[PDB]
C-alpha cells in the first residue's frame, strides 16, 4: 500500500554488452589458444562478470578454476572470503582473507571484507580493527565510516556516533553517502535523505545504485532500533534494485536470510 | 508493512550447475547436431529464466540455425521482437509458429499481446479469444482479453470480463485480479488476498509479478502514471524473468520512461 510512495528504480537488467562479452569469453574459454596465464586471467574476469550478474556460483566455479592455475590470486581469495561471509562461514571466511593479506598484505579491500564478516561473526573489537585500517586508507569514503559505526554501535552506540560524527567532521563531505551519515547522526530526517537521493540520480542505473546502498543503511537503522518490519522492507528493497556486486546488496541478503531464521 | 514484498528472486545453485555442466557439454564434439539444437535451446529457455535474454536468443538462433523446424524456437524469438518493441516482426515470428505447429497455441496469447502492443486490438482480439477459448478458467486470459478489448469499448470489454469470470470455477488465484478489475473488491483486500494465498518467497514473488502488472495496467488506463510506473517497478523487483507480467511490465516502463 505504502510501497506505491516508495523512491523506486527499475531494476537493473543484464546489458546486452554483458551478455556478449559472456557469448566471446565462452568462446574463447572453449579454445586451444590460451596459455595458463590467459586462461587463470579470463577465467577471473568473467567471475567477476557472473558475480556482477548474480550468478555467484558460475563466478565461484570460474574463480577456483583461476586459482588451480595460478595459486597467486589474492583477487580470487578475496571473492572467496565474501562468498563464505554471504554463507555465514565467517571462520572460513577470515582463513580466505587472512590468505589474501598473506599473498599481498596492499589488497585493501581485504580489510573491509574481513571487517565485515568479523561483523557478522559477532567480534566487534577485531571488526574495528580492520574497519579501522581500511578507513584510514581512505577517510573521504563514507562508506568507510558507516561500517566502522556499524561495528561500534552494538558496544558503545553512543561512542560509535560521537565518532561518526567526527569522521563526517574531518572528511570533505563531497560524495554522496555522507548524507546517510547525516541521517544516522540525526541531522536530516528520512525524508530529506530521499529527497537528496532523488536529486543526486541521473538515470535509473546511479537510482538503482543509491537505493541499493540507502535501503540497506536505513534497514540496518530500523533494525538496531528493533523495527523489524521496516527493516525487512528497507533490506527488500535494497535487494529489489539488483545491484549484485554490492556489499549493501550481498548483505541486505544476508540480514534477510537472518530475519527469516527467527 | 514488509509482507507486501518478497525478496526478489535469485539464481538457484541448482540453475548455476546445470549452465556450467551445460557449456561444458556444448564445448565437446560429442553432439550430433539434433542433440546440439535441443541442449541450446534447452540452455536457451533456462538464460531466458534468468533474465539473460540476449544470451538465450543466441543459444536460440544457433538452435534454429540446425534445426529449423523449431516452433518453440520462434516463439521465444517473437517475444523478444515484442518485448524489443518490433512488433511488425514480432507478428512474423508468430506466423512461422504457427505454420510449423498450428496446435502451438501459446503463439496466439504471444500474437495477441503483440498486436495489441501494435496497436491492432480487433486482430489481438481475435488471437486473444481463440487463447481463452482453449482454457476459459485461466483468467490471465480473460485478463489479457480484457486488456485488449477496453481500449475499443470499456463497457463492452467490462461485460465479456463479467461474463469470463461467472462462466468461470473462479479457482486460480487470478480471478482475484478480475474482481479487482470488475469493481467487487479493493486494492487493499486484492492485496490482502495474495498476502493470504501466497506460501513461501517464491510464490509470493511470482503472485506480486502478475498482480502488481495487472494494478500498474489499470492504473495507467485511468491516466494515473505515476502509480503505474511504481507498479511496473514493483512487478519486476521480484525478478520472475520468464513471467509475460514481467516482460511487459518492462516493456510498459520503457514506453513510459520514452516519454
Amino acid at each position: 500500500s505504502w510501497r506505491k510512495s516508495e523512491v523506486l528504480a527499475v531494476p537493473l537488467q543484464p546489458t546486452l554488452q554483458q551478455e556478449v562479452i559472456l557469448a566471446r569469453m565462452e568462446q574463447i574459454l572453449a579454445s586451444r589458444a590460451l596459455t595458463d596465464d590467459e586462461r587463470a586471467q579470463l577465467l577471473y574476469e568473467r567471475g567477476v562478470l557472473y558475480d556482477s550478474l548474480g550468478l555467484r556460483a558460475l563466478a565461484r566455479n570460474d574463480f577456483s578454476q583461476a586459482l588451480a592455475i595460478r595459486p597467486d590470486m589474492p583477487e580470487v581469495f578475496n571473492y572467496l572470503g565474501i562468498y563464505l561471509t554471504q554463507a555465514g562461514n565467517f571462520d572460513a571466511a577470515y582463513e580466505a582473507f587472512d590468505s589474501v593479506l598473506e599473498l599481498d598484505p596492499t589488497y585493501n579491500y581485504a580489510h573491509l571484507n574481513r571487517g565485515i564478516a568479523l561483523y557478522y561473526g559477532g567480534r566487534d573489537k577485531l571488526a574495528q580493527d580492520d574497519l579501522l585500517a581500511f578507513y584510514q586508507d581512505d577517510p573521504n569514503d563514507p562508506f568507510r565510516s558507516l561500517w566502522l559505526y556499524l561495528a561500534e554501535q552494538k558496544l558503545d552506540e553512543k561512542q560509535a556516533k560521537e565518532v561518526l560524527k567526527q569522521h563526517f567532521e574531518k572528511s570533505d563531505k563531497e560524495q554522496w553517502g555522507w548524507n546517510i551519515v547525516e541521517f544516522y547522526l540525526g541531522n536530516i530526517s528520512e525524508q530529506t535523505l530521499m529527497e537528496r537521493l532523488k536529486a543526486d540520480a541521473t538515470d535509473n542505473t546511479s537510482l538503482a545504485e543509491h537505493l541499493s546502498e540507502t535501503n540497506f543503511y536505513l534497514g540496518k537503522y530500523y533494525l538496531s532500533l528493533g523495527d523489524l518490519d521496516s527493516a525487512t522492507a528497507l533490506f527488500k528493497l535494497a535487494v529489489a534494485n539488483n545491484v549484485h556486486n554490492f556489499v549493501e546488496h550481498r548483505y541486505a541478503l544476508l540480514e534477510l536470510s537472518l530475519l527469516g531464521q527467527d
